[PDB]
């Protein structure tokens, strides 16, 4: 089935004018996934049509107020089910294994907040989950939203060119460098197995290289990947 | 005199389109801070107005040329210094930690690579680090660079009004924040703790650190262990487990 990704937010036009660009515009063009942006302003009753509010507690922080969200909750999954995902800080780490595991939803659910947060209630009622961007904060949901659905929706087959088999993260591992033409560049040559090496030749360049940037940068990969023998004696070779 | 962010990329208008919304919006109304799309298609030198082309080592996908990179950030070092961030997953991963250092700059580059990447060769001559989003793979680096501007630019006294104080919030403080809650008092019969609609301000405090204490060690254990935990904090943390 089509993959269906929806976004509740008060910002529904930055969802669309954000998949006009790239490879990922062009899935949607031919139906391989879409992307549903819901404005939570319209599930508003109130004379002063409201989304947030003053928190409890004390102060004037802002908290997006419960009913709005629950509607638009609602009305999604009173045409077709669907799976919720409120992005928040306090949810799981966004990883290659969560966009692994959301590929498998044919209809996602993102509920963005803004300001001091999303009032518990209404996740607690509605929520099926919720995911973190990273280890940081961000003034609104809309950002991870849209992340979230390219690193989920570039897994789609199609629509990517004839590859994210062999990238980052996906094989446990950082990637190799990377280089196009020109050959030399202010000095520096494009490592020459990769200009006349053969496939082997190339390919041991390469993870050698992976193995090394992931040793160096991300030392905590090397300790949870389960090692090749191949790639574990090379890993003993740097060290 | 602002924060600047410039953000090299095939798409600038995209880069365009995203900060004319919510408070980072209206930060850049008042020259709080300010963002400039560099497009990179105006550094090409060749009749195709080459932007990428095949890698080396066999097959067709794409890698960002070194020219026009190179080219675009040299314009802008020939302006005014700035501090130059390749996107990449094999970067520092992002935290607040590095919102928090790359907030001690006033003019950053973010360079947005697409397809397989973006050719080594110019990232050696001119990065002066690379940042990983997370431990992911998107499409391009415009969602990378938009999203760490928003995380740093919000830091700028002024940006936030009175809707969100960013002293105390996720990460920022080594914990998961609290619950927060709006009106009405009671919504579908879940009523807001009654510490937060009549307690006193340390009342509010000890509820508010407690849940905080909870939420992490439920969901972000890692945090806990990391964590330097006050007096207080270490007993709450006993009161539980
Ligand atoms: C400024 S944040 C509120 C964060 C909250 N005060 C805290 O410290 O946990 C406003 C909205 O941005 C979104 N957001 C901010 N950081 C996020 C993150 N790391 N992951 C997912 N969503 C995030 C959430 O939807 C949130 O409701
Ligand atoms: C599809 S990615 C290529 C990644 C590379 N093939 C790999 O496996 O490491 C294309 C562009 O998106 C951006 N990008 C992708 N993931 C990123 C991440 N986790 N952090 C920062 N930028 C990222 C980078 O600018 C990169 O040049
Ligand atoms: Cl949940
Ligand atoms: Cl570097
Ligand atoms: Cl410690």
């Amino acid at each position: 089935h089509m993959k269906r990704y929806n976004v509740i937010t008060i910002f529904p036009e930055m969802i669309n004018e954000i998949f006009k660009y790239g490879v990922l515009s062009k899935g949607i063009d031919i139906g391989l996934f879409r992307v549903n942006p819901i404005n939570l302003r319209d599930y508003t009753e109130d004379k002063h049509k409201t989304v947030d509010d003053y928190q409890y507690g004390g102060g004037h922080g802002l908290v997006m107020k419960p009913e709005p969200i629950y509607k638009a909750i609602a009305d999604l999954k009173s045409k077709k089910d669907t799976h919720v995902v409120f992005l928040d800080p306090r949810g799981e780490q966004f990883t290659q294994k969560t966009a692994e595991r959301l590929y498998n939803y044919d209809d996602i659910t993102f509920v963005c907040g803004r300001y001091e947060g999303i009032d518990d209630r209404v996740r607690e009622l509605m929520a099926d989950e919720m995911i973190s961007i990273g280890d940081f904060v961000i003034t609104g949901g809309e950002l991870a939203a849209v992340t979230i659905i390219d690193a989920v929706a570039r897994l789609i087959p199609g629509v990517l060119g004839d590859s994210p088999n062999e990238e980052s993260f996906t094989t446990g591992l950082l990637e190799y460098p990377h280089f196009t033409r020109p050959a030399e560049f202010m000095g520096k040559k494009v490592p020459e197995v990769l200009i006349s090496g053969n496939h082997e030749e190339i390919r041991r360049w390469r993870l050698t290289e992976s193995i090394k940037t992931t040793l160096q940068n991300r030392p905590d990969m090397i300790l949870r990947k389960s090692l090749s023998r191949e790639e574990e004696q090379i890993l003993w070779s740097l060290t």
